[PDB]
C-alpha cells in the first residue's frame, strides 16, 4: 500500500535527473516502478538521494540499452552501496532487482527513504532516536512561535494542522498566507499548510487528507522534509571506526541490528553472533543469555565467552575480561572488532584454496599488477604513495579492465584529485562485488588496516573470476 507514496517520492526527488528526466514522472497506480528498476540505474541514484556522495555516478552503466552484465553490475554496485548506508539487503539478490520483485523492491526503497529523511539528525549542530530529535527541533521553533501545546507524536498532535501552520510561519514567514487564520475546518488548514510548504520548495507529496487522518508515517516524513529544507538554526578516528564496524556487522547476516557498536555490544550477545558467523560452531549457546537482559550476571557471562573464544582464536587480548566489554571499553571493543574483521577476511580467502597472512595479500596485489605490464608496486599497505589511488585503479584494471574507465581517473597529486579517485575506487570495487566500508578519505590518508581489507576483498573476487 506504500507503493503510491514511494513513487511520488521518486518522482519528486529524481524528476529532474539528467538521465531519468525522461522516464519521470511515474504513475503510482501502474507497475512502471518495477520496470524502471530492472536496469539498476534508478536505485543507484535513489541511494545518492538518501545519502549524497555514496556512489560515484560515473561508475554506473548509464546506456540506452544494457547487456545482461552491464545490468548485473549496476545491481551489484547498488546492493553493496545500500549496505554502506545502513540498509539490510542480506536477503536481496542481484537477480531479484533485475526481475523486480515488489516485496523486495519496496522493502529496499522503504529503508532508503527512512535513511534519507531521518539521517543528519545526529550530525547536525544525544541518546535520543532521530524521531525524537526531530520533535525537539520542532518544539524549539514552536516555543518562540508562541505555540502553547507541546508536540510528542506525529499523529494526533498534528491532525489539525495547527502546529504545521505555526512552524512554517516561523521558518518561512515571507510565504505566510493570512487565509489559514480564517480556516474553520482542519482540512482547509491542511491544504493551506501544504501550499505554504510548496512555496518554500519542500518536495512534499502527502495530501491534506493524509494530514487530518493523522497518518503517523506520512506526517513524520513531512516534518523531516520541512527540516531538511529549513532547520532555522543560526579522537575522530573513533567515530569512523564506529561507523565502519557497525556497517560491517550489519551485513554479516546477523540476527541483531547495530545502531551504535559501542552501546549495542555491551551485553555480549551481538559479539557472540559475529563469532558464530566468522567461526561456525565456536559459540556454546547453552551458556549464553539472549536479550533483553536485566540481570548483570548474564551480561558478564556472555562477554567472558566472547573473550575466551577470542583468545582461543589466538587474538591479542591483554589485561581485559568480559566486564571490559560490559563497561564499554572502546579501545578493547575496536581492537576485538578489527581482529574479527581481519580473521573473517583471511578465512574467506583461505576457503578458495585447492595459513593466510597480510604479506600474502601484499604479494598477490603487487604480482597481479605486474601481469598487466605495469611496474608500480607497494612496499606495504602503509605505503604513502597509495594516497594517489593509482595503484588501486591499476589493480582493479588488472582484475577486470572493463570496470575501470581511465578517462575518468586523475593524477594522485592535489587533495581534490586524490579525493576523486578514492571515491571512484570505492564504487568500482563495490561494482565488482567487494563489500567494503572504508571511506574515500581512508585511501587519501592511507589507513593501512582499511587498505589491507580492501585489497584482500579485491583478491577474494579476483580468484573467483
Amino acid at each position: 500500500s506504500e507503493k503510491g507514496p514511494f513513487v511520488q517520492h521518486i518522482n519528486r526527488y529524481l524528476g529532474d535527473d539528467p538521465f531519468l528526466k525522461q522516464f519521470l514522472p511515474l504513475d503510482p497506480h501502474s507497475n512502471q516502478l518495477y520496470e524502471l528498476v530492472k536496469d539498476g540505474v534508478l536505485l543507484c541514484k535513489l541511494i545518492n538521494v538518501a545519502v549524497p556522495g555514496t556512489i560515484d555516478e560515473r561508475a554506473i552503466n548509464t546506456k540506452r540499452v544494457l547487456n545482461p552484465w552491464e545490468r548485473n553490475e549496476n545491481h551489484t554496485l547498488c546492493l553493496n552501496s545500500a549496505k554502506a548506508v545502513g540498509c539490510s539487503v542480506v536477503n536481496i539478490g542481484t537477480q531479484d532487482l533485475a526481475e523486480g520483485r515488489p516485496h523486495l523492491v519496496l522493502g529496499l526503497i522503504s529503508q532508503l527513504i527512512k535513511i534519507q529523511l531521518l539521517a543528519d539528525l545526529n550530525l547536525k549542530k544525544l541518546r535520543l532516536p532521530p524521531e525524537k530529535v526531530l520533535l525537539k527541533w520542532m518544539n524549539f521553533h514552536l516555543k518562540k512561535g508562541g505555540y502553547k501545546k507541546t508536540v510528542s507524536n506525529f499523529s494526533a498532535d498534528l491532525k489539525d494542522a495547527q502546529a504545521y501552520a505555526f512552524l512554517l510561519n516561523v521558518l518561512a514567514p515571507e510565504h505566510c498566507d493570512p487565509a489559514t487564520l480564517d480556516a474553520k475546518d482542519p482540512l482547509e488548514r491542511a491544504e493551506l499548510v501544504l501550499s505554504h510548504a510548496e512555496r518554500m520548495n519542500c518536495k512534499r507529496y502527502l495530501t491534506a487528507e493524509e494530514i487530518v487522518e493523522g497518518s503517523s508515517t506520512l506526517n513524520l516524513a513531512f516534518v523531516a522534509q520541512i527540516f531538511h529544507e529549513r532547520n532555522g538554526l543560526n579522537d575522530v578516528e573513533t567515530c569512523r571506526d564506529e561507523r565502519c564496524y557497525r556497517l560491517w556487522i550489519n551485513s554479516l547476516g546477523i540476527d541483531s541490528y547495530v545502531n551504535n557498536v559501542f552501546e549495542d555490544v555491551r551485553n555480549g550477545w551481538i559479539l557472540l553472533e559475529v563469532l558464530d558467523k566468522v567461526s561456525p560452531s565456536s559459540v556454546n549457546w547453552k551458556h549464553a543469555s539472549k536479550p533483553p537482559i536485566k540481570m548483570p550476571f548474564r551480561k558478564v557471562e556472555n562477554c567472558n565467552q566472547v573473550i575466551k573464544i577470542g583468545k582461543q582464536l589466538k587474538f591479542s587480548l591483554v589485561n581485559v575480561a568480559g566486564n571490559d566489554i560490559v563497561q564499554g571499553n572502546k579501545k578493547l571493543i575496536l581492537g576485538l572488532l578489527w581482529q574479527l574483521m581481519r580473521f573473517h577476511m583471511l578465512q574467506l580467502l583461505k576457503s578458495l584454496r585447492s595459513e593466510m597472512t597480510d604479506a600474502d595479500i601484499l604479494s598477490w596485489a603487487n604480482r597481479k599488477v605486474r601481469t598487466m605490464g605495469r611496474k608500480l608496486q607497494i612496499e606495504s599497505f602503509k605505503d604513502k604513495s597509495l594516497s594517489s589511488g593509482l595503484f588501486f585503479l591499476n589493480l582493479l584494471w588488472a582484475v577486470e579492465p572493463r570496470v575501470v574507465n581511465w578517462n575518468l581517473v586523475t593524477k594522485g597529486e592535489t587533495d581534490d584529485e586524490k579525493r576523486l579517485n578514492a571515491t571512484y575506487i570505492v564504487s568500482v570495487a563495490r561494482k565488482l562485488g567487494c563489500s567494503v566500508f572504508l571511506l574515500p578519505e581512508d585511501i587519501v590518508e592511507v589507513n593501512q588496516k582499511m587498505i589491507l581489507i580492501l585489497t584482500a576483498s579485491i583478491m577474494y573476487w579476483s580468484l573467483q573470476r
